[PDB]
């Protein structure tokens, strides 16, 4: 039955708008999905529920005193398909940290016992900005089995995936916890999709799918809408649910191997978007050179 | 005599390369100033020190065993215009709190008395994406008392700038932590120099400058370079002598006044990059509308 999915990934790459639409494409395939947010910012379930921001858990948590004196029905919340959704919330800020608020939220859907209500899927969407303790924590307390690194031909999201990777490393041995798959979300810059699939190589993984640049997207999002639901025939919605499809047949869950900033480095020279170094004009003024 | 100073500010609105240069432009104005990079990623003092990345203190302290071990000449190192440099270190991926790698290096550097040497400044270039407790180490134990936010005309960047100035509200009592202006770091997106000069004075603050988008920077850059060291004349590095004269010169310290995500949202709509929600749309599919 059931599957405990996460997908981590760099802030601004479109990590929560590639898991709204292959949840919603999932769920198209006629899924109980459920997708809780661990971000600070309550954007990682509004397109589901065709609303602005959803009410999280540590908003709500302040307003009764405390977490048992939530009731479940509007904590979670459902949009299209029957998708569940659940927005954990973040820090207060400047003083706690991420790890808490997803964990009194995992608490609060096992103590209702959400998780073992009918669901095929459940899905914890993630930043990879910064990989600490905090946002590991699906990965620690072995909430999450297979991980889906969403990234682009862009340095920073792919430090990120290889960070990412380093913490599916540790808690190897400790759990289940493995990596699934990249997902490349497109930049449009030049030759990115080889670039991605030369890193899931490297770590030992694969390029799983190389979701595309589409302007459908943001016309979806002016309704506050997944693209699924918007237009079914875009190939946008078919990339989608190549994905979609492509997350369920998959058996492959490696336990990743990580790679050198030099070796990282060499990716983006050998594949165009970094430059190469020359070291002659080094420490050299306006003038020197 | 010496200001304790921290630039907080999203990844890649390039606060790393407006704290740098702006360091390089106040040091061009003979200070000694140091630079201590609180960020994962060595990125934060490699253009002072013309070289790739610093060692980490988690790095040379995992080479010595712990902290103590540890020589000061081989962990904080100058570069242009004797301006000391350490970088300090991230977590140990999936598992450790950045907060952590702030602190250790505090103590190394008030142990080995680095702190009351001659200085005029300390700058803390810290990433302002989650405001956690643990970014916010600094405002918590009482170590930089002037912030100044990097930002931009987009959401996230100045999402970030808000959630950075609750912190300080929260230790406006403890202590003597005040936010002292935004730096607007040019997206060349439209009319962005107001948006953030709005954003300023609704938080209560001051738009203290704004850096354009120069080429400059990244010519500068191949050589491992700031711009007040590459060429001195051209007007961005006019820009960061506004901005480094401006700093010192400041002496208005606001006690923000944080906002709503709806008043957030107003500035935006109103200053044309976001645009204005039209609900007959909402929830509505390819053929509804
Ligand atoms: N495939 C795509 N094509 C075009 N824009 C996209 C795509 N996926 C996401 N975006 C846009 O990127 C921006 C950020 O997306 P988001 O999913 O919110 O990122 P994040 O979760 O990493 O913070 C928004 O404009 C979002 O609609
Ligand atoms: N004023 C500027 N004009 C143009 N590009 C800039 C400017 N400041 C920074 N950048 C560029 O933005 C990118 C990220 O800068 P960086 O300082 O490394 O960001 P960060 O510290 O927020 O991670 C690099 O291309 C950097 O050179
Ligand atoms: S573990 Fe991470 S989320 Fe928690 S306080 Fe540290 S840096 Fe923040
Ligand atoms: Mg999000
Ligand atoms: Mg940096």
């Amino acid at each position: 039955a059931m599957r405990q999915c996460a997908i981590y990934g760099k802030g601004g790459i479109g990590k929560s708008t590639t898991t709204q639409n292959l949840v919603a494409a999932l769920a198209e395939m006629g899924k109980k999905v459920m997708i809780v947010g661990c971000n600070p910012k309550a954007d990682s379930t509004r397109l589901i529920l065709h609303s602005k921001a959803q009410n999280t858990i540590m908003e709500m948590a302040a307003e009764a005193g405390t977490v048992e004196d939530l009731e479940l029905e509007d904590v979670l919340k459902a949009g299209y398909g029957g998708v569940k959704c659940v927005e954990s919330g973040g820090p207060e800020p400047g003083v706690g940290c991420a790890g808490r608020g997803v964990i009194t939220a995992i608490n609060f859907l096992e103590e209702e016992g959400a998780y073992e209500d009918d669901l095929d899927f459940v899905f914890y969407d993630v930043l990879g900005d910064v990989v600490c303790g905090g946002f590991a924590m699906p990965i620690r307390e072995n909430k999450a089995q297979e991980i889906y690194i969403v990234c682009s031909g862009e340095m920073m999201a792919m430090y990120a995936a290889n960070n990412i990777s380093k913490g599916i490393v540790k808690y190897a041995n400790s759990g289940s916890v493995r990596l699934g798959g990249l997902i490349c979300n497109s930049r449009n810059t030049d030759r990115e999709d080889e670039l991605i699939i030369a890193l899931a190589n490297k770590l030992g993984t694969q390029m799983i799918h190389f979701v595309p640049r589409d302007n459908v997207v943001q016309r979806a999002e002016i309704r506050r809408m997944t693209v699924i639901e918007y237009d079914p025939k875009a190939k946008q919605a078919d990339e989608y649910r190549a994905l979609a499809r492509k997350v369920v047949d998959n058996k492959l869950l490696v336990i990743p191997n990580p790679i050198t900033m030099d070796e990282l480095e060499e990716l983006l020279m050998e594949f165009g978007i970094m430059e190469v170094e020359d070291e002659s004009i080094v420490g050299k003024t306006a003038e020197e050179v």
